[PDB]
DNA sequence: TAACTTGAAAGTATTTCGATTTCTTGGCTTTATATATCTTGTGGAAAGCGTGCTAACTTCGGCAGCACATATACTAA
């Protein structure tokens, strides 16, 4: 169970299944899709999850000890969105 | 310092789909007339608990019972 022994690469030239798809969806992004932008929602997600890595709190006794329990909760107050697009009204929290 | 080609982002529109409505069927109701018959739909006349308070005076006012006393007939000496 090691690295070196591990296949960067163009990911071809092996019979595969979901290769095709990634080809497909390779050729669709450079019809269209220009360079590495347009993915707002997709930074606001990575920048949001990474707000929670590795932060230290600035006393000591503010160490969340482990084991604590982590609840996710989505909330729906407002009305203006699309009530069509399978709903994606609100903001989630942890507590 | 704009102009056009980008992207997922709305309404917005139309197309079909679940469903309830609307449209068809019978058939019974009712109108008279009389024709006729089984058991079972009746008409009608009998007859074999439960209390409370006194509303209070007056002056009965009788009898209930009771009941006390005793005069008398029976019995022991």
């Amino acid at each position: 169970c090691g690295l070196d022994k591990l296949k960067e690469v163009i990911p071809e030239n092996t019979d595969l299944v979901t290769l095709g798809v990634r080809k497909r969806f390779l050729e669709h992004r450079e019809e269209t899709i220009t360079i590495d932008r347009a993915c707002r929602q997709e930074t606001f997600v990575y920048e949001m999850e990474s707000h929670a890595i590795g932060k230290k709190p600035e006393n000591s006794a503010d160490m969340i000890e482990e084991g604590e329990l982590i609840l996710s909760v989505n909330i729906l107050y407002p009305v203006i969105f699309h009530k069509h697009k399978e709903h994606k009204p609100y903001q989630t929290m942890l507590v």
